[PDB]
């Protein structure tokens, strides 16, 4: 079903993985609901500083002929899971262990940094089904890539090679298949040694300012900024 | 200055090569009309050239007045490329200079010639970019790069144009056309229903909070599921 | 304190204080305050440059509450702004280091020119933080939530050429090449019409904060008052 | 299909009081059109013909309500960008598109006999024409939920206590009232009271700061026209 | 904590009328769950305090007032953005909690005895369930800084006054009252209200132009609708 | 000049009476260098001195930039100030006196208050965030016809369109503005101005935002002493 481990510097380091191999970990309902309350729906406890979130089976992350009535229902479950991976209490990072397509990409652009293998293909093939992207994709990839570039890839419903990916900045790097956990160990392990309060901070901050406007963000920031000074954190 | 061919996807081009398809009043309302304020449901997409090889496209002295209302015609004429049905693609064989820029800004994709040069100097001459540059730009290639461009008004060559994401790829002159018709056929072979509302969801939630977008998606999900083209 | 020189119209404005590696008091913003508020009055300066005093670096009292704490990051919130929002279009020449509150000043300028040498990040969170004077906002803006996320999560320093790379730095370019490459820019800059140029920058601060529809309105009003100036007519020659 | 008078002041009437002046495709085009404005025109008052309705077969496709919707979404926006400002003399019903038609215009002024509403949910659809954008952002958002929930119609005594509309006054009297605002607009400087409208028209759909650039650049533009210093 | 009651519309009431039916993190999880999602029988929901005399009316841990909040807003999305109208009939006290649990609802008809306020800031604390910007959303910036400055309770009449409940009828007529305008909604067509809700709940937040492509977004997904033609 | 008393609140009084406390940059300043607060001061009342009113074309453009962008500050000012402001418009408010009662965050009118933006009657908008402001109080169609029209209101139909939150005999509106003063004063001060800040930053957001604000200011209150006690 998913799988979940953790250990790190205090140990808060719990790597997340789909478990789906045989079916190259890609994502059903099931896998959704597992996922949202592993991610425990808005929060976690309080031991993982990072999390580390990759598909098992060193091959693909993760890669309906419905009651267009029960289709909302099905992408209010992608839309869930994607904001319980998105606004989640720790920092994730997103380690894209091959094929991320549909869903599973839209799973990796919920997380705030994503470090691909060189084997890591990404794209959003919806548009090839006669559907959009039902997960996100249609806003995540945009605010994430530009516009062109998200406009490039939705209306060819291509696949991109995880190079061109961090060209466009889909990925924050691209490291060998066999470094990619141990490099998703290691910014894990840096994250995990700065202040959990001033780290968390900023994303709560980060995260409600990108869809406002400069003063509002500002002021976000300056609100998460007293709340950190109001931490043993700061003073030691 | 018009010219339209469609056999699949359709061709359309600013026909006023001596004058490098220079932009002005007429050939703005030209291509509004051309963009049928939608389109017909034949066409699936539309690339956007510039006629002679040499310039994708290259009457101001007076009345501030009637400056509004040129502006508004830019405007007009922006929005109806950026917002028509079908995805548009930029295929820009050389100068695209201001209200060309900005022209080739509104469509979804671009794709650049080796020989491209692109760049918004009407801070040269007396004003900013009318025609949206100034947005436009900005939501393209970020703040920095964009006031880099507005502020020097210099050109940029289609490598560096590639760089900072003004156009989305760069191949050699004489194989422009054929890459474009490629991409569009790339884009022609999928669901029309889909790859539409997908851009209507896009150009809709770029202007709007993450939940906001959001629901623009489900929505046009949900509007494509009620389609056969979702299940065939 | 802070040094001013102006030729060309041209205002190279400098962060005086090497022995603390031009560090960010409330001193120094406030001195930047006062002069970045001059040149909004200041008819001749066309283009500002900003840069750190020598060739090493271009910019802790927390022992304080939390309204204090506040109240140092609405000083730094003022002159990020002030720098920001400022007439005439600002350089920041990097001239090295810029961590802290010096990268989130040199964020709040136009354009960035960062010499071979220079190396900027947000450590904020090392000491128990985030950014205060605007880097969870404007670094997102700048270079996009992915790179920003890293940046602050690990609160690490990048150098210039990775600054380049993901757009945190318009240019990079050598260090004794640094100071002349920006008179350069500016130079071009100081060259087009001043009307067009501010018009252009109030266009697009504003419109970076809203829709395409009030970005357009914004645009179309900078358009038409640049319109009624004697700079569109006389210079469309 | 419609009616200009410029007398001064340009009243607009739309033309069909057969079935009280519905709102076809082919009004909705010649109101796009006659919104265009000259220079003449300083204050538009746009009311009904047949002195009781302001402006009160659809199984096709979703295509075609998609792009009729569209061109309702036109007409709205013409009316509503308008240079000059528009008074919308509501003499009586005003139902779904009339009613959005409506609330496109600046400002509106009710006879006693006006009845609006949002019936589109009684059929199957929400209101396509702009209803639910426009009636939130002029009523708030409770009252606009309550209106295009139950689809009812309202007295306009409770338009105006709702603020769907700014005034009351009897249908007899009603074009004099809405003349007298119009010639108490006229009277003010043409300059200021376009700027004005363009400056609320895209600062109602932006934060604080944005709105207050919108604001500066409006003034500075009202500052180079002659009529500020004189 | 809470029960649920359905004929034809469901009533959904707070079970804790000794309490006032005061508002803590088990009935915000009950009531969260009691919003599912949704079946399709419910046609308009009805949310009031048991007892007809309250409809509902913190010493750790900063880091758990931080999930406490959580817990609110959850809660108060749940009824906000939920597919069947809600029609919040405040029979009494909606103070703190209870009154931003009534703002999350889409229409508010209040009991002649009602009283509603927002007293946090006389605890040390804002209002952390949505307070702070429903309330504003609802009512507008100057009333809403007035309560909230204020933390007074206010009567039913000025509440109505200011639009923080679209009506006010006597208490022992309250719950009949909120029957009948629930069954008015229920007439209408489902499509067509849940697509409204849907467009005004998306709208409210963005832009005209974006809320307007929400709507014409909804207004071809009700013509997907079989109920267009019926 | 103007004037202030400390009190507990915090008068503070524009001081040009015999020119019926109108705005020019000087007054402008001296309102910015007012408003900076102090510890001390829990809420602010901003009204008129002489109960006569509370504030009732050589420049070029650019001045005219500059003059807007005084007016733009000190309404900001005021606007965003730590405590509570309370206008208590004591008769004339026309264009930047109206925008600086626009400005604070509650209104108390006498009855012989009369609220108006005449700036359309000379040639320009309301420069003083008129055009914006007016329409976040009063709603968009309300601010339309008052800007249009330029005309003055009365007391009472000011308070039917929200322009103020209440009407007050003249005789007393000072001391209805002073208890007001005092109900606010005796809540919490951390709870009520971290309310405010979360408000006038959240006016401009989405839904979402909005209650992100909010829940950060909630849990910096539960950092202070003012929550437990």
């Amino acid at each position: 079903h998913m799988s979940l481990v953790t250990t790190s510097t205090s140990d808060g380091i719990c790597t997340v993985k789909i478990n789906r191999p045989d079916k190259l970990n890609a994502m059903n309902t099931d896998v959704a609901k597992e996922l949202i309350k592993t991610f425990e729906e808005l929060n976690h406890n309080d031991d993982v500083k990072v999390i580390i979130l990759t598909g098992e089976g060193e091959k693909a992350f993760s890669a309906s002929k419905i009651s267009a009535d029960e289709s909302v229902e099905y992408a209010k479950t992608g839309q869930l899971v994607t904001a319980t991976v998105e606004l989640v209490k720790q920092p994730t990072i997103a380690a894209v262990n091959g094929f991320a397509l549909g869903g599973g990409c839209e799973l990796a652009m919920s997380c705030d940094i994503r470090i691909a293998a060189d084997t890591a293909k990404l794209g959003q093939p919806e548009v090839t089904i006669g559907v959009p992207p039902g997960w996100g994709g249609t806003q995540r990839l945009m605010r994430i890539v530009g516009i062109a570039k998200a406009k490039e890839l939705v209306y060819t419903g291509k696949m991109i090679k995880a190079e061109e990916a961090k060209e466009i900045g889909l990925v924050n790097h691209v490291v060998p298949l066999a470094s990619l956990q141990e490099e998703a160990l290691k910014m894990a392990q840096q994250i995990a040694g700065n202040s959990t309060m001033g780290v968390q901070m900023s994303k709560v901050a980060i995260n409600k300012g990108r869809n406002a406007d400069l003063d509002t963000g500002l002021g976000l920031e300056i609100l998460a900024w007293r709340n950190c000074f109001t931490h043993p954190d700061r003073q030691e």
